[PDB]
Parts: structure tokens; sequence; C-alpha cells
């Protein structure tokens, strides 16, 4: 999944 990090960032 990707939330904030997978390919995405939680910061």
């Amino acid at each position: 999944a990707c939330d904030c990090r997978g390919d995405c960032f939680c910061g």
C-alpha cells in the first residue's frame, strides 16, 4: 500500500 511510506512519504 502507499499512504506516506511506499511510493509516498509521511515526512
